[PDB]
């Protein structure tokens, strides 16, 4: 925190110096005083996180400045006199107070990077074509409704970043911007895309989650840089068909939250190079055979909420899947296939209807993750005991009435979610399970009893048992809840003399 006179120590000390980096920021100035104009010298001025309000005339004099940082300020306007900053190639007015670009920033036609995030914003002028050497500019996060056609004459255009503003359209100009590769138009009000879109060869990111888009360009299968597509939450029904085929390094795609009732149509070349693919929350009732016959790199697939009844032929090909979510579907069983996923490190397939599971299961020796929560499960298969990988199951409301005594193989289990099922006992093999720390068994009303071997479980530290009888251990014993049933397995069971 810097008074006045601090602030003027600084600035005689940068002149007498001769320095050329003033930094004056993280020091709530209110006032810049005039004496500033003497610096010259100044090609880079720091004036960010300070309680600014205005900007004195006088830094129009700093003739050299090549970078005026000012963000987490209170500006509202700049003055005309910046007009003489000639050399000025970077602005940054993020977190400030602006209604609009101040009218002088029009005219610093040197400048190659604006940064105008976190404003009011409400317009870009016609003018913005003054400034024809910019590669980047962010004006994210104000209330843009609309870009001008004058877009289109920033040929050095690198990173356009409008994401949450207000647009409805984009100026079909903006295909003139052929360098563009980061366009992130996210949390907008988006209804379409112009064609020209395709113009961009270059463009590598493009961001669209959260518009109100319900169609795609097939003109966008010519931007063949694209390597990340995000379409997440628009009215999105369909793609043109193979669209994806053409954008040969694609490896980031989300379709999540939109309209798709079947995959988007064109055969395995749509998802060779595809590394995470995000399809949640739609209506697509198969996973097309074949599609994943090219993805070598294919190791994230969301399908979580869709309209999965089975899996396809081939789901056990997919070698180098590490992540696979397969929740709220109709899925009434899992393949033998399975087995297949050998590479498989998480297993998300809560809320389906799967009675019972696949012996193929215990071929997942790197599942780390199995999320069977909500479905019907009557048993475990006696194969869950090669999960030697096995950090955390969640069996949260199923059938179970007990669970396999090969259960105890699963050396690495952290967290055993077993609440709101069937359970009357659970085996004696419970006492392997070394690193157990979690223990959910909390609403199973047919459970008498607990084994003493859990005693053995020297990580055990959370374990619920709310609203399970447990008439076979003395009732104020259970009535102490977890602290005394452990308490009381320990002492009172044969293993006293080894935990
Ligand atoms: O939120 C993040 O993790 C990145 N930001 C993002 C993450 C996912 C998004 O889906 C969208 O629809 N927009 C998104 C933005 C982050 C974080 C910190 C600094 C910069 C960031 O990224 C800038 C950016 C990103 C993209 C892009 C578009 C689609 C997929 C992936 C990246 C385009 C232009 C720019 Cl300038
Ligand atoms: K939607």
């Amino acid at each position: 925190k810097s008074s006045n006179a601090e602030v003027i120590k600084e600035l005689n000390k940068c002149r007498e110096e001769n320095s050329m980096r003033l930094d004056l920021s993280k020091r709530s100035i209110h006032i810049l005083p005039s004496s500033i104009k003497e610096l010259t010298q100044l090609t880079e001025l720091y004036l960010y996180s300070n309680k600014l309000q205005s900007l004195p005339a006088e830094v129009g004099c700093l003739v050299n400045l090549m970078t005026l940082a000012l963000s987490e300020n209170s500006l509202t306007s700049l003055p005309d006199s910046l007009d003489n900053l000639k050399k000025l190639r970077m602005l940054d007015l993020r977190h400030n107070k602006l209604r609009e670009i101040p009218s002088v920033v029009y005219r610093l036609d040197s400048l190659t990077t604006l940064y105008l995030r976190f404003n009011r914003i409400t317009t870009v002028e016609k003018d913005i074509k003054n400034l024809s050497k910019l590669s980047m500019l962010s004006i994210r996060e104000n209330k843009i409704k609309q870009l001008p056609a004058e877009i289109g004459e920033l040929c050095n255009l690198i990173t356009l970043d409008v994401a949450h503003n207000q647009l409805e359209h984009l100026p079909k100009e903006i295909g003139n911007c052929t360098q563009i590769t980061n366009l992130d138009l996210q949390h907008n009000e988006l209804l379409d895309l112009p064609d020209t879109i395709g113009n961009l060869s270059s463009l590598s990111r493009l961001g669209l989650r959260y518009n109100r888009l319900s169609a795609i360009p097939r003109s966008l299968a010519k931007c063949s840089a694209l390597e990340e597509l995000n379409l997440e939450n628009n009215n999105i029904s369909t793609l043109p068909e193979s669209l994806l085929s053409s954008l040969v390094k694609l490896n980031s795609l989300t379709l999540a939250r939109n309209c798709f009732q079947l995959y988007p149509v064109g055969g395995p070349s749509q998802f060779s190079t595809i590394y995470s693919l995000n399809m949640e929350h739609n209506r697509i009732n198969k996973i097309p055979f074949g599609i994943f016959s090219r993805a070598k790199v294919l190791s994230k697939l969301n399908m979580k909420d869709n309209q999965l009844t089975s899996l396809p032929l081939d789901f056990g090909t997919w070698t180098s899947m590490v992540e696979l979510n397969l929740a709220t579907n109709q899925l009434t069983k899992i393949p033998e296939d399975v087995s297949g996923l050998v590479s498989l490190e998480v297993l998300i397939l809560s809320n389906n209807l799967l009675k019972k599971l696949p012996h193929g299961l215990g071929n997942l020796r790197k599942l780390r993750e199995l999320d069977l929560e909500e479905n019907k499960l009557e048993s475990l298969p006696n194969e869950i005991a090669y999960l030697k990988d096995l950090q955390k199951l969640v069996l949260t409301n199923n059938q179970l009435t007990t669970l396999p005594r090969g259960i105890g193989h699963l050396t690495n289990l952290t967290h055993l979610g077993l609440g709101e099922n069937l359970l009357t006992h659970l085996p004696e093999e419970i006492g392997t399970l070394e690193n157990l720390e979690e223990l959910y068994l909390n609403d199973n009303p047919n459970l008498h009893s607990l084994p003493f071997e859990l005693a053995l479980c020297s990580k055990l530290s959370i374990m619920s048992i709310e609203n399970c009888p447990l008439s076979h251990l003395p009732p104020q014993i259970v009535a102490g809840g977890p602290s005394f049933i452990i308490q009381f397995l320990k002492m009172q069971g044969p293993y006293r003399a080894m935990v």
